[PDB]
């Protein structure tokens, strides 16, 4: 679903204008304005807590122009192995995040556009099926939010 693509491609900006560098922002263009911004406020929060699990996690892929969506997918499988849930939901983003900040230390933003696909392709082929079955967004703004 488009809806997806727009929180993703708002995500990762938010995240990239958080170190300085900017994008495509996405905080007014379409709609879902409570999903987008419940979803920055809960990714502040995912890095912050939680002593380990993230900064090792993040280096276990390094996203390349040779890489492939197979080898982002398998890192994104882990995070769902043990089912999904609104806790879990939010590291995917979190993750993809990481992945453009990173991509543009390197002098490579065009892979930023990379990311936002594979992140796009993967909502509505993992998550998106669940998010259905648990109130859709909706639900994430009013316990999470
Ligand atoms: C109230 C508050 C606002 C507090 S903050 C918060 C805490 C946890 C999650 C979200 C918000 N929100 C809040 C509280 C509790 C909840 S909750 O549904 O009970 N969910 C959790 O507590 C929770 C979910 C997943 C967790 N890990 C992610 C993947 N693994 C490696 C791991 C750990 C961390 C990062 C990446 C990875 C990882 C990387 C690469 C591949 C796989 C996994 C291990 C650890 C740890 C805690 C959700 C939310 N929520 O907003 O969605």
């Amino acid at each position: 679903s488009q809806s997806n693509r727009e929180l993703v491609v708002d995500f990762l900006s938010y995240k990239l204008s958080q170190k300085g560098y900017s994008a495509g922002g996405g905080g007014g263009g379409g709609g879902m304005a409570a999903v987008k911004q419940a979803l920055r406020e809960a990714g502040d929060e995912f890095e912050l807590r939680y002593r380990r699990a993230f900064s090792d996690l993040t280096s276990q892929l390094h996203i390349t122009p040779g890489t492939a969506y197979q080898s982002f997918e398998q890192v994104v499988n882990e995070l769902f192995r043990d089912g999904v849930n609104w806790g879990r939901i939010v590291a995917f983003f979190s993750f993809g995040g990481a992945l453009c900040v990173e991509s543009v230390d390197k002098e490579m933003q065009v892979l930023v556009s990379r990311i936002a696909a594979w992140m796009a392709t993967y909502l509505n082929d993992h998550l998106e099926p669940w998010i259905q079955e648990n109130g859709g967004w909706d639900t994430f703004v009013e316990l999470y939010g």
